[PDB]
């Protein structure tokens, strides 16, 4: 199944935070890159006292189950340094969230696919369009279509 994961960072070297997690992203078992997007610099959604973020996305083929491979994306954050401030939405050296496990819907305590938010976010959104232009959410939606809707600004590259 193709599980697609925002990348985000804004602390402590975002960019070689980024390619780090690329790396290690790689050396998942069971799975393999298929696609990475752009680097983009996005200002923070939520608290202003945090630095610019470089987002991206990637597109992984697995055959782990959901909860498996969170455990292998928590993992590689915490190899990078993550760090759960109290504050909702502050600073991180590596977040990578799950978007989409494939077409499928999940809803247990540890994990929400599609990501809840997303659909709420250009800086998911567009490296994500990027990636799989073609892409129709669970829902029946399209992602091109979406974003047209929404009519969000386009991001400016890191
Ligand atoms: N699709 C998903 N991808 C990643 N983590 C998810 C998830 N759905 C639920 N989670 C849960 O989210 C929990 C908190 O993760 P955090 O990385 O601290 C949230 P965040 O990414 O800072 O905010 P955000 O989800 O609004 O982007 C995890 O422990 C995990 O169990
Ligand atoms: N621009 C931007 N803002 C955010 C981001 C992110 O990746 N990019 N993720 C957050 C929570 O995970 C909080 N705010
Ligand atoms: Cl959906
Ligand atoms: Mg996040
Ligand atoms: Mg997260």
């Amino acid at each position: 199944t193709v599980a697609y994961i925002a990348i985000g960072s804004n602390l402590a070297s975002p960019l070689e935070q980024v390619n780090a997690a690329l790396k290690a992203l790689g050396d998942i078992p069971e799975s393999h890159i298929l696609t990475v997007s752009s680097f983009y610099r996005t200002p923070p959604l939520g608290p202003q006292d945090q630095p610019d973020y470089l987002n991206a996305a990637v597109a992984l083929e697995t055959s782990l189950a959901p909860e498996e491979l969170l455990n292998h994306t928590q993992r590689i954050e915490l190899q990078q340094g993550r760090v759960r401030k109290a504050e909702r939405w502050g600073p991180r050296t590596l977040d990578l969230d799950i978007m989409l496990f494939g077409n499928e819907v999940i809803n247990t305590e540890r994990l929400t696919v599609p990501h809840y938010d997303m659909k709420n976010r250009g800086f998911m959104l567009w490296p994500l369009f990027e990636i799989a232009p073609e892409l129709v959410f669970p829902d029946g939606e399209m992602l091109r279509q979406i974003l047209h809707t929404r009519a969000f600004d386009k991001l400016n590259k890191w």
